C-alpha cells in the first residue's frame, strides 16, 4: 500500500516517528519549481510564486513536487512517506518551469520565507556564482532563526577546489551531499571544504507530478532529507535555536571519510533527535 523510500530508515527518521515526532506545527518552505498541490500524498498549506506567468501550486517540471514529498509525503496508506509528514508545508515558486530561476526570484522567496515565519527553508537549487543580496537574506533569515539547508551541487570534483554551489557555499547555509543506500557517496555529489553533511540523493523515489511517484537522483534529493530531519527535531525540542538544531545534525552524524568528500557524514536523526 504505502512504500518507504530506502532513505527514511537510512537516516533513522522512522525511529523518531515511532516516538511520535513528525514535525506537527513545523513550517517548511520548499523553494523550488512548485508543488502539485492536488497530489493525493501532499498537503501544501500556502505559499508564493516570484516566477512570472507561473502561479505556484502547479509543477511544470516535477522537481518541486518530488522534493516536497521527501519532506512531507503524508503518512497514510498509499504512495510514499515523507520525513516530517505532519509539517506545515509552504511552496515558494522560485524556478520557472524549464527549471532555472534568477537571483531576484530566489532572494525574494527567501525574504518571503523569513517574513512569514517559515521554521525551515529548503533550497535544492544552486549556481556556481553568488550575489551580494543572496548572502544577505540567507544570513538574515538565519540570524532571524530559520534553518537554511541547500543542495551542494551535482558537480563531482574539480581538482581539489570546491565544487559546491551557491547558496550552499554561504556558511549560514548547510551544504548537503548525497549518499546512497550502502551509504556510499553519490558520484555526482559535490566536494569542497564547505560540505556540511550527507543525505540520500541516489535513486530516491518520491511524489512526481500528476498523482504518481518517481525516481530521481541528486543532491537536490539529499537536501530535503536534511530539511525534514530538522522539523522532526524541531517537533521534539521546539525551544532549540537554528544553530542549536544545526550543531546536532552536524556534530552527532555518521563518519564516512574525509570532510572534503563527506562533510561530517551521514545524518542520524535519532541521535540528533535527543
Ligand atoms: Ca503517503
Amino acid at each position: 500500500a504505502q512504500t518507504v523510500p530506502y532513505g527514511i530508515p537510512l537516516i533513522k527518521a522512522d525511529k523518531v516517528q515511532a516516538q511520535g515526532f513528525k514535525g506537527a506545527n513545523v513550517k517548511v518552505a520548499v523553494l523550488d519549481t512548485g508543488i502539485q498541490a492536488s497530489h493525493p500524498d501532499l498537503n501544501v498549506v500556502g505559499g508564493a510564486s516570484f516566477v512570472a506567468g507561473e502561479a505556484y501550486n502547479t509543477d511544470g517540471n516535477g522537481h518541486g513536487t518530488h522534493v516536497a514529498g521527501t519532506v512531507a509525503a503524508l503518512d497514510n496508506t498509499t504512495g510514499v512517506l515523507g520525513v516530517a509528514p505532519s509539517v506545515s508545508l509552504y511552496a515558494v515558486k522560485v524556478l520557472n518551469s524549464s527549471g532555472s530561476g534568477s537571483y531576484s526570484g530566489i532572494v525574494s522567496g527567501i525574504e518571503w520565507a523569513t517574513t512569514n515565519g517559515m521554521d525551515v527553508i529548503n533550497m535544492s537549487l544552486g549556481g556556481a556564482s553568488g550575489s551580494t543580496a543572496m548572502k544577505q537574506a540567507v544570513d538574515n533569515a538565519y540570524a532571524r532563526g530559520v534553518v537554511v539547508v541547500a543542495a551542494a551541487g551535482n558537480s563531482g570534483n574539480s581538482g581539489s577546489t570546491n565544487t559546491i554551489g551557491y547558496p550552499a557555499k554561504y556558511d549560514s547555509v548547510i551544504a548537503v551531499g548525497a549518499v546512497d543506500s550502502n551509504s556510499n557517496r553519490a558520484s555526482f555529489s559535490s566536494v569542497g571544504a564547505e560540505l556540511e553533511v550527507m543525505a540520500p540523493g541516489a535513486g530516491v523515489y518520491s511524489t512526481y507530478p500528476t498523482n504518481t511517484y518517481a525516481t530521481l537522483n541528486g543532491t537536490s534529493m539529499a537536501s530535503p532529507h536534511v530539511a525534514g530531519a530538522a522539523a522532526l527535531i524541531l517537533s521534539k525540542h521546539p525551544n532549540l535555536s537554528a544553530s542549536q538544531v544545526r550543531n546536532r545534525l552536524s556534530s552527532t552524524a555518521t563518519y564516512l571519510g574525509s570532510s572534503f568528500y563527506y562533510g561530517k557524514g551521514l545524518i542520524n536523526v535519532e541521535a540528533a533527535a535527543q
